[PDB]
């Protein structure tokens, strides 16, 4: 019967993970910083019963390995689960790798040794990941010597994954064929690691396609090749390990522990730079992140349409006198009422968070916080703070993808982006034709924003 907000306060948002938002939190007594993953019961269903979840959490809190995220505490209330663990500040592995001048098999081997080391340890404890992918590999700190920390190990056994595409970007490339068909075991993690290793050394997914289902069809057939030009740079032993890890029948697939003893791991963690692989990983990364940002922008526009009208109706009802005037305490009460009905905002953990947010909106609008305020003006501002925020995230991702600083995305590139985003081919072309009436075969940022608004009913 211990409450999460009695102990921890939210400092800021760390980002979106599988199953929920991750908030940087701080212990109110000790000052300890923690990364808290907040899982919404309404958004995410459980796969196991109460007893199985508690026992797994209890085990996970005791486990310790340098390549595995450390879990500290678990909480639960009427609407949420709170997974409290150690903060890591190095960011995603692949974002660090694209910022390097050089990258060799020695670097790749040291990365994969770390991932294999962590996996081996968790397998010894009968914990399977299943959803292992580059976004679940965080560097512990910004130091060039930083260890990789694998996150979300063991979670997918207890929670059902989202079917929504905004939560599924990247996932199809890395999933083992046996997970698609239902009978899987710890060997599925060695497959996913094999896919990651294939991409580290070549910069392209082994199983690819024009959309999610085309990727899944390729994974399911299990056929891949080492026939690209950049594979001629690579040692035969690297390709031998990859073959063992991407073996189709799991009983015949190499174990994590035996992969650590493989000739390639032994030789290269004891050579030329892969310039072409770095080039492809940077493009891969930019493409994946812009599709994510596009889907998140479309989502936040829909969330805004929903919340704006809801908040107006909450205040209209609150305004018993009917003159449009409410005070700060009434605005706070109504904003808290919005959080009860929705439960979308992870950063509004308690009453004290919403009070700060109300004050931030009031200080922006230039209205006095100790008198009565026009609520319609408050609603417009409060929602634009989420609307403009998501608008800037999209733009940054547009600039990053546009590595030539051309200012434009070509029609070929839009097909790639919307393929990863799983927006129907005929559907976006229609939206493009509606906005691109000069047959340029390309769009600038504003035109791209306009397409996305049209692809979420606006
Ligand atoms: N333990 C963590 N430390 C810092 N950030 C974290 C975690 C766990 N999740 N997150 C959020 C990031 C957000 C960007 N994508 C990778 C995960």
């Amino acid at each position: 019967t211990a409450i999460f907000s009695d102990r921890y306060k939210g400092q800021r948002v760390l980002g979106k993970g599988s199953f929920g938002e991750v908030i940087l939190c701080k212990d109110k007594i000790t000052g300890q910083e923690c990364a808290v993953k907040v899982i919404s019961k309404r958004q995410v269903k459980q796969k196991t019963d109460k007893e199985s979840l508690l026992r797994e959490v209890q085990l996970l809190k005791q486990l310790d390995h340098p390549n595995i995220m450390k879990l500290y505490e678990f909480f639960e209330d009427k609407g949420y689960f709170y997974l409290v663990g150690e903060v890591y500040t190095g960011g995603e592995l692949f974002d660090e790798i694209i910022s390097r001048k050089r990258f060799s098999e020695v670097d790749a081997a040291r990365i994969i040794r770390q991932v294999l080391s962590g996996i081996t340890y968790m397998h010894k404890n009968k914990i399977v990941h299943r959803d292992l992918k580059p976004e679940n590999l965080l560097l512990e700190s910004k130091s060039k010597d930083a260890n990789i920390r694998i996150i979300d190990f063991g979670l997918s056994t207890h929670f059902e994954a989202s079917k929504k595409m905004k939560d599924k970007i990247g996932t199809a490339y890395y999933i083992a064929p046996e997970v698609l068909h239902g009978t899987y075991d710890e060997k599925c993690d060695v497959w996913s690691t094999g896919v990651i290793l294939y991409i580290l050394l070549s910069g392209c997914p082994p199983f690819n396609g024009a959309n999610e289902y085309d990727i899944l069809k390729k994974v399911e057939k299990g056929k891949y090749t080492f026939e690209l030009p950049q594979w001629k740079k690579v040692s035969e032993s690297a390709k031998d390990l990859i073959r063992k890890m991407l073996t189709y029948v799991p009983s015949m697939r190499i174990s994590a522990r035996d992969a650590l003893d493989h000739e390639w791991i032994q030789t290269y963690t004891k050579v030329p730079s892969l310039d072409n692989a770095i080039l492809n990983i940077r493009q891969f990364q930019g493409t994946q992140k812009l599709a994510q940002a596009a889907l998140l922008y479309m989502g936040s526009k829909l969330t805004s349409q929903d919340e704006t009208k809801e908040l107006t109706a909450i205040f209209h009802k609150m305004d018993k006198n009917g003159d449009g005037q409410l005070d700060r305490a009434e605005l706070i009460e109504g904003y808290k009422e919005l959080m009860r009905m929705k439960g979308q905002d992870a950063s509004m953990l308690d009453a004290s968070a919403v009070e700060h947010e109300v004050d931030q909106v009031l200080d922006a609008v230039d209205f006095d916080k100790n008198g009565y305020i026009e609520y319609s003006e408050f609603v417009t501002v409060a929602m634009d703070r989420k609307t403009l925020l998501s608008r800037e995230r999209l733009e940054r991702a547009f600039r990053m993808f546009d590595s030539d600083n051309s200012g434009k995305i070509s029609s070929t590139e839009l097909a790639t982006i919307f393929g990863v985003s799983d927006v129907d081919s005929e559907t976006w072309k229609s939206v493009l034709s509606e906005v691109d009436k000069n047959n340029d075969g390309e769009v600038d940022f504003d035109e791209f924003q306009q397409m996305l608004l049209k692809l979420c009913g606006n």
